[PDB]
């Protein structure tokens, strides 16, 4: 398929990169597109399983993990985790 790509389509790229790797999804024109990256780009929680690590996107203030996107799970200690947002 691709450098650290297990899992390939003609149309939307890599599905599933090798376990050391992250799989990064994004949309261009009607389509999704998938790259394998070392690590997550800025804004991105680097969600990690024994078989597959994904980057999912937590621009989530206080946030510390995000297991869908945009949608906290773990706040920062002394934070309230309410609805995918962290509070006071
Ligand atoms: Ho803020
Ligand atoms: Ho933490």
């Amino acid at each position: 398929c691709a450098k650290g790509c297990e899992l390939c389509s003609e149309v939307n790229g890599c599905l599933k990169c090798s376990p050391k790797l992250f799989i990064l999804l994004e949309r261009n024109d009607i389509r999704q597109v998938g790259v394998c990256l070392p690590s997550c780009p800025p804004g991105y929680f680097d969600a990690r399983n024994p078989d597959m690590n994904k980057c999912i996107k937590c621009k989530i203030e206080h946030c510390e993990a995000c297991f869908s996107h945009n949608f906290c799970t773990k706040c920062k200690e002394g934070l309230y985790l309410h609805k995918g947002r962290c509070y006071p």
